[PDB]
């Protein structure tokens, strides 16, 4: 119990740590490989950060094999709407999603496998980490499916060239 | 690229990261596996997080052999004036110290190895990460050296009543 696990479907799974206030502000344990190596969460062996302000969509981003990447989604600021979408063809849940609300107020984190497109809708101007395993970044082997095949909450959406010419899920070159 | 790295001495390495900003927000690469494996930096084991109220100090830590760690510090939020004190008994180095800001608008990180003790004061309101190597929190093996050996920037400072009890370096169990 410095951390708590749910199986939120497909090998998504949410991380709730223990967050310590006092006077001087609050403390928390995000990561310990002991823990997650138990749960079946590799070593991390990358970690980036983005700040999106509000409305900005990023998504649904994966690496095909054999360069796939697992990924720990952790929200220090702000509020995201977190999703993770099934893109492995032959998978009994292929085009099925998990959405989670990731924020500065709960710490929770998701974990998502490989196999799956990860995106996120910034509710509020956010920073989010995220750890990555398996294999670092890989121009060669990144692919991304429409932000379009996800009901987005805010209106005003700010998203990139690149993000806005993913190709819809039935078009999609993606997972086995 | 994608990172600098700029000796501080006595093995302390200021990481100075390449942020990419846009209409979104901005994107970087914090930390990769292969980059860091160069510069003698070991594999991230453990993450924590803090939050710290402007004049807040933390520190100064340190674990003790075989429970060691590494720490790359990172400030995605706010201000804070980082130290690391040389701590190894027979070191030329014993006693002397490297200062550094850390901060939301340079995103340097601080790479402290293992033998030195680790503290901060907030120079305003701070998130505070902390990619652990080596080993993972141990509390048989966890001492400190008093937050007072050093001159801090901001004289109304906030400690732990755990930190206050932190003995003087003079006195305290230090590594060989």
């Amino acid at each position: 119990m410095p951390f708590e696990f749910e199986n939120l479907g497909m090998g998504i799974i949410l991380i709730k740590p223990k967050v310590f206030p006092d006077k001087r502000g609050f403390f928390l344990e995000v990561f310990k490989s002991e823990d997650f190596t138990k749960m079946r969460i590799p070593n991390v062996i990358q970690t980036n950060m983005s700040f999106s302000r509000k409305g900005v969509v990023r998504g649904l981003h994966y690496q095909r094999t054999p360069k796939e990447q697992g990924k720990i989604i952790f929200v220090p600021k702000g509020r995201i709407l977190d999703v993770a979408v099934d893109v492995r063809k032959s998978s009994p849940t292929f085009g099925k999603y998990v959405k989670a609300e990731l924020n500065e107020e709960n710490h929770y984190m998701l974990w998502i496998p490989p196999g799956f497109a990860h995106g996120f809708q910034a509710l509020e101007d956010s920073i989010v980490i995220y750890f990555i395993t398996h294999n670092e970044y890989s121009p060669p082997h990144e692919r991304c499916i429409s932000y379009s095949y996800i009901d987005w909450p805010i209106k005003e959406v700010i998203i990139s060239d690149k993000d806005l010419q993913c190709p819809s899920l039935e078009k999609a070159e993606v997972f086995d």
